[PDB]
Order: structure tokens, then sequence, then C-alpha cells
């Protein structure tokens, strides 16, 4: 079929057919060379192109066809953050998406308005595997089970503050271990993350605490913190989000904990995916702290 | 006028009809628990792991040992002012986020020593560990929980729309075509009530620009705050998020069925006085 | 624990504790039998039974488990059509829906109020194996693949029959082979059923159909019959649900056409169980045209 | 100015990009393909199932070959007087309850002698049987086709109570209370747009007395004719059933979601006079 259709540079000809006429300076833009060309497109099609019908449904068609590879023009090098549509899924713990997410999405309000973010949890799928094949394009946090085949670049490190309501009846910043082992707790387990440590760094500090309420995750540590006199060890970026909406302060923890380090992965694989760099260079702008 | 003890022998020759067998459980022997089910067979003149017409019978004994056992069995007393007891409780993040502030300030007026834990759903499994007593309570949208749960409606959720206050476009109430015409944030909420929202709009045919896709709600407050994006979300998270974030709610434009969330216990502990005190303060609490 | 309790006939007793009294009767109903074994009920029970509080506790508990096993007088071979809340599952074909469903909820609206009836198709899961575990109460059709394990009754015979619309400009009862060849049809595949050799036997009897339209199943056709002016071919019982609602007429089947016959089927394993028996029964005398 | 005819070598550079290889279907042999591969890798500066940068160029030259084949081929003719073809046409139960009566009684005036038939959209596979022409148009609810499917939205299915007229108790409007006493046949509807609403009805924990439950919808209105059940059922079902059966509705008590009707047809057929015909008819006769 296209075969039959043979030469197509002659539809690049037909560009200049597309164009009406413009011959000699077709030609020059030969002449000659043209016109064996165009014979032959018209021995190859029956239309004398002298504008006719089928000639008009041939000319635009074309062009968008052979646009697209002028369109081409732009290498796989090229990425418009300003008109692309595509997706990006980024992998994050809860706080980590309540803390990346906002400034993110406000910077991405003018920087890319068409392209679409899904975030997921370290542990949808399986992390490596999804990000090898392009399923997930960034990771962030600590994830110590990316090695071999993963970049990684520090964004931040935040240590574990001390919250509570800011008209409690007797909690003080900075607090004291002994009103930290005094008042009451709301703790998170927060299961396979970096924040699972701390109770037994606590325990095995001789630190007791009377935990009156364990959850599972941080959502509701702020409103709870807000109807209560309970206290809670919280990393610093959480409390930064909780702070003023839910009327909080916070404090340097009385007790000897680890800081958290918090870094932006990427597979090997994409190293040099322009999309990807580009969103990458964004969370650095946004997020890095190395020169402060 | 025929013995009722070989009637007890039955509930375990019906649990262990496995015929692992029952008798190791009992403290009985084999053989005298054979000779049990000769009487057993001569009684009811069948002979039942085959399982005959005693299948029939097994349910009005079970029925009839349950009663009986509970009714003899001494239950745990419970003063809220002195229990140190812990408490776990089943339900999602959105229930943990509206259920647990008034709670705890509730339980620091009521019973100032007990402790709280609670946890996810799925997968204990849930009804596993509340037959075992690992979980109290559970909380949301449970469907697995019938055969031996007794279960009572809390309350209703109904689905709004939330944006930041000063939002330059969004209104209330809104319109179905400003509803589509604003960028989204989509809450995925697997398997909870809240993640069929996404397909129920789908499948109305509203087209929805989804700039943003989580997977839970702890960030939707945040976000929508600083960002002119809308959500679809329940009511009560709203009413947990409008003032902390600066936020308002417009009714939902598209039709979006209600969402009952319901109270679950176990039937072992429908008389257990602690589980009866905390459910009845559930009750209290969150019941409209 | 119930093995300490032991005797529980003592419970019998207290049955006669749970009524008051009444004791030399209740002897009678001997008293020194009762005297020791009550005394027995309170060498096990420190309570004396002189009615006590944890005496009304025990009361009535003890009746409602006792008389559950009295309850259960009423033999496996018993079942209560008024009171039964149990569900039947019925496997049947669209048309055997369409047919059986109507008078048989009629008539369960009177005999059995708190029953519930599902239906599906004979393909839903497995029909022997679902039939043999008990998912599958009973089945209705022709249904050949049922037949070692399971017990038939023949419910009846009908006929294909031609329908049409009543004021159709020119299709006559009874119908011509010439006219019923010169009409425009709409035929039912009705794949996996009796209904699916119908096309075969008319062509290989020469009869040719115009078919100007196909459906998979028979919902659809008697709408389309009513407003349009296509006739079909179609099983005598479906004619008799369309005819009045759709305002059909039908006419005897000019070509030659086996007869279908419904049967009613059972498993084995329940030939005996009286529920189904009872439904059984109730589809005997509700659709049953032997003594016709 | 670069060669065009590697170009169209390309695109079966990529369907059989498995490597099995083009070069068969191609009519050229696998060393001039492989010439041609080495004409590709030189002109492209790069070495392209291992697929490099040109899985980018992929897919605006699968954009090019499209609109420059589909110019050059010309098309069949379509007489809706004189047409003998037969259309395939992919919809629910309901779907053809619906479209098909005032469709056949169109096309008795507009194309006498085509020949419709109509199948069950799971599973031909039905977006492999559209792509092949097996399937020309399909109808409802769909989800999978998106990718190489162009669609349009007939109507919305909006929920509707029906039962019969001289029904003792149920009124118009009905209320949820009257609805959670009275008795209800349920249709299962598996895989349809319509197998929610059991669901979705459960899930706003409204409670219902299911007396009935049948797969599907054919016998629906002679059982609501000859009892006192009540039913939950699209609007134009009902539309249908009204008059026949002696029915009437109510608008539904419970807040259920709309459901959008679409109509699809796959891109390789968007230029097809007859398609373009018979679903431009469509549009015509269905769209609200």
């Amino acid at each position: 079929m296209d075969l039959r259709d043979i030469d197509l540079n002659l539809l690049v000809v037909f560009n200049q057919l597309l164009l009406d006429r413009s011959v000699s300076t077709a030609g020059e833009k030969t002449q000659p060379a043209v016109s064996n060309s165009l014979k032959r497109l018209r021995t190859a099609l029956n239309d004398d192109l002298e504008p006719t019908p089928y000639a008009l449904h041939l000319a635009e068609p074309v062009i968008y066809a052979l646009n697209t590879l002028q369109t081409a023009l732009t290498t796989r090098d090229s990425f418009d953050p300003f008109a692309s549509t595509r997706t990006f899924n980024l992998a994050m713990t809860d706080i980590g998406e309540m803390y990346f997410m906002p400034p993110l999405m406000e910077a991405l309000a003018q920087r890319a308005p068409h392209i679409q973010i899904s975030t997921l949890r370290p542990n949808a799928g399986n992390l490596k595997e999804d990000m090898e094949s392009g399923a997930v394009d960034l990771a962030l946090g600590l994830l110590p089970e990316l090695q071999t085949g993963f970049f990684q670049r520090r964004l931040f490190r935040h240590r574990y503050v001390c919250m509570f309501r800011k008209d409690h009846p007797s909690a003080k910043s900075p607090m004291s271990l002994k009103q930290f082992s005094e008042l009451e707790h709301v703790g998170v387990v927060a299961l396979n993350t970096g924040h699972g440590e701390v109770d037994g760094l606590l325990e095995r500090a001789g630190i007791k605490r009377r935990m009156r309420l364990v959850v599972p995750h941080f959502i509701a540590i702020g409103p709870i913190l807000h109807s209560t006199d309970l206290i809670a060890t919280v990393p610093q970026r959480f409390a930064v989000r909780c702070e003023v909406p839910f009327g909080l302060t916070t404090s340097p923890h009385p007790a000897k904990l680890p800081d958290i380090a918090i870094n932006l992965f990427w597979h090997a694989k994409y190293n040099r995916d322009p999309g990807n760099m580009w969103l990458r260079q964004l969370f650095v702008e946004l997020f890095s702290e190395a020169r402060h």
C-alpha cells in the first residue's frame, strides 16, 4: 500500500502543493526537480495539482502528519512542563504527603498547569520494580531498601519534637524529661516506617510513658492534641504542618532521639529522563536545605 | 426425659465434628466419648464429619448451650473510674479523625485510667480478633460482620464539596457545571466506603479534571488550603477541616448516596460490662 | 465447666423453679426425688430456690434454652412454610423465569410470606455440583445434562408458535408457510438452550427467512413486535406472557418443529428434604398439566 | 530531508517490534529489512524489542502514518436504501429492550434491506472485535474503551421505584420509610451499571426486605403485575414497562447516582459512511 505510494518526499513537495503554487519559488525553496516528482505524484495519483478537491483532501492531512515528524524535532531530551499532560507518580508517607504536596501543587499551578500528580505509600505494590518499570517516577523519605539501581539526593534532616495544645494547663517549652514522663501521651506506632523505633529508644533509655492512646497513623494527632491534654512525640515537619491550624505548640524533645533523613529517590534508568529531571529539580528547589 | 450431658458433648462433637477429636479438649478419653456417641446415636435414633439431621438439631442446641453458659459464667466487673483496661477499636482514618478527639476528651472525665488503641479494619482478621477479644469494637462500613455480630447504626455520611474560603471561582451551592470546570483532588481510599465515589462520578458521566490523586485523607486540608483545588469529602471530615485549614463546603451538585457508619461488637461480648459501657459511650457521643 | 454443672435434668426441675413453687405437685408432675436434686442444685449453686434474684436470672434463660430442645420436637421431617425464613435457589432460563415466577410469587404471598426466593440461569456456576451441595434447590427446563444423581418430573410440553402484532397489515393466523417465508423476522439465537436448533431445523427444511434482526435473548421481542411488522418464532409460554401486554397475536407454526419438554429437577440427596418436597409440590400444583 | 519509506517500515518495526519479524508481513526479506534498520539507526543516530527514544518518536509517527493512510485509502460507499450490510451492535438487555424497538421501527423506513444483530458486551473481547469490524457499535457503560475509541454520551439513566397501579400501599412519591416497609424484587445484573444499586442501597444503610432476587430484567414487568412487590429500575425500562404491565413509578426516595449511557465506535471506523450513518441515527433517536 504505502510501499506503492512510494516516495513521500513528494508529499513534502505536496506541502508546497498544500501551500498554493509558488512553484518556481517552491522549486528554488528546483522547478525541474519538482516537475518530474510532481508529475510522478500524478502518475501515482490521477489528480492534476490547478487545485483539485481531493488535492485539498490531501493537502491538510498531509501537513499534520508531516508536521508531527517535524513536531518530532523536539527530541526525547525535550520536555515542556508548561504544556505537558504527563502524569507523575510519587511514593511517600502520610507525613511526606502532608508536607510535600501543598507547596508542590502550589508551585505546579504556574509551572505545569496541565500535568497530573498521583501519590502512593512506599508499600502499595513493590516499589523497586515499579520504579524500574516507570510506574513510579520518584520516591521520598528514608527508604533504606533502595540501594543498587537507585540514585538518591538528600533533601533535609528533621528531629522529633514534642507537641501539645497551646493553652495546655501545664505543658511547657522547652519541656523537661520529668514533665514528659508525668504527662499523658498519644503515640503513633507508624508500622514499617522510620518512626517505629521511637518507643524502643525511649523504653531502652528508662523513660516510662503513660500511653493513653495509640493510633497506627498521624491523621488524627492534630485534632486529638487540640481537644485533649495529651502530648505527642512527632516528626518536626508534621509539627510544622499542624501548629497553626490546630493551635499547637512544639518543644525540643527532652529525650535523646536520632534525627530523620528525608531523601529524594529515583531509578538509574531515569537519571537522564527530561521530565523526571525537571520534577527532581523542582523538588530540590522547593525542599532542599543544603545552602541554609 | 433424656440426659443433657450428652447434649453438652454434642456442641464439641460439632466444633470438633472435624473429628480431631474433641475428647482431648474435653478431658475425656476417646473411648468414653465413643460410648457417649453411642448414647447419642441411640437417644437420637440417628447415626451422626458425617452430619445428618443432627445438623438441623445442632443450631437449636447451640442456641441452647449458649444462653445457659452465659447465664452461668460470672462476668468481669467494670469500674470506669478505676479501670486500667485497654480497649482495641477498629476504624478508618476518617473514623479515627472524627471519633478519637471527642472520645478522648470524654474519656478524660469519665474513665481516666483506661487505655485506647486503634487499628485499621483489615485484616486481623477482624472477625477472628473480635471473636478472641483482641479487638473490642469496630466502626464504619463492614459488610462481613453479620453472623455472631451485633450492630448499630451511629450515623450517615453525606458527601459535600470542599474548597478554600477565598477561592476565586468556587461558589456555594456549587453548580454541576462549575464542578466539572474546576480542578480536583482525588482520594482513592481503597477498600473503604469512600473508595467508591470516583467510580460513582465516573459512571454518572461527570467529567472531572483530576489534578491530584492521593490514597488517603491526611493531606486534603493543607492541600485545599494552598491551592484552588476542590475535593469530594464526607461531611464530618469537612467539619473537622473547615476551621483549622480555612475551608468552606458546598452541597454536592452530583447525586451521591449516603454511607451508613455503624458500630459493631461480637455477640460473645454483648453482656460484657466494659464493652457495654464503651459502646454506650459511642452511642451517646455520636448517634444521630 | 458445664461438666461441673453436671446434671441439667435438674435444670428441667429448675423449670419447675422457673414456674414458682407448685412443689408437691411439681414432684408429682416426686417431692423426695425433687428434694435431693434441688438440694443438689443448691450444693451446686449457693442460692436457696423462696425465689432469689439470681434464681430469676436463671429461670428464664433456662427455659428458652430448654425449650429449643423441645422446640426441636419438630423433626428434620418438619417444615413450616407459613413461618419459614429459608431462602430457595431456583435455576431457570429467562423464559422460565418470566413464566414461572409471577404465579409462584403470587401463590407464595399467602402460603409462605417470610421465605426468600432467588433465581439463576442454568450456567451461573456449575449446576450439578451446586445442586448436590444444596446451593441450588431446584432446576426447571429441559436440561439433558442432569442425569445420574438427579430425579425429574414432567411439568408440561409446549410448541413453538409464530407471533406478531395484532394489527399487522398482512400477517394471518393460522399463518401459511408462504407468508412465513415472505415476511421479515426477528430471531433469537438463544445460545446453549433448547431453542437454538430452530434455525437449523428451518434451514434444513428449505425454509428461507429474511432475518431483519437477531438478538441473543428474549427480553426485547415483545416491544419489537409491537412497534414493527416483524414476526417471530417463539416458545408458546413466552407468547402466553406477551400476548395481552404487548398487543400480540400468535399462530400455530406453519413449519414442522419439535415441542419443548419442561421438567422439574432436583438432586437425589434432597429427594426427602421437607422444604424441597414442599416447594416441589407447589410447582407441581401450579404448573403440571398431567390431568388436563 | 530524510527518506520517508523507512518511516513506513518503522510502524511495523513497532507492531513487530516483537521481532517475529515484520518483514514476512512486509513482503520484504529480513536482510533487506536489516539494511533498512541500518538506514534507520543511522538516520536517527539511535540504536533501536529493545526500544529507545524511538519509543518517544513512535507515537508522533504513528500519528503521522494514520492520517496519511486513511486519506489515501478509498472508503466503502453506503446507500441506506440499497445497503444489504449487517451491523453488529453490543448492548445490555436493558439497552436491547430500550433501543431496538424504536430503532427497528426507524430502519423500516430508512434502510429496509440492512440486517441488525445484537450481542452482549462481554466478552468478544469487545475491543478486539470492534478493532476487527466484527462489532460496529457499542452502547452503555463501558470503561475499558478509551484508547482507539471515540465515544459520545446518549443520555443518563435515572433510577425510579416501580410497582403495580392498584398497589394497596405504595404511593408516589414514595417515602424512604415506606420503601423499607414494602417487599422488593432484586435484579443482580452482574457486571452492568445497574448491578451496583443493591450495593449502594446496602452501604446507605437502607434496610430492604428482599423477597425475590433475579439475575436479569426480563421478568420484572410480569412479576410486579402479579404481586405487591416493588422494584428499583432505570427510568427507561420503567417507561418500556408501565403501559404493557399496568405499572406506575415513583421518584426514588434514596439518593442514587445517574448512569451515563454512551455510544462507542472504534477510531478506525470514524470515517466509515455506514458506521457514521447508523451512529448518527442513534444520536438522532436517543440523545437528550
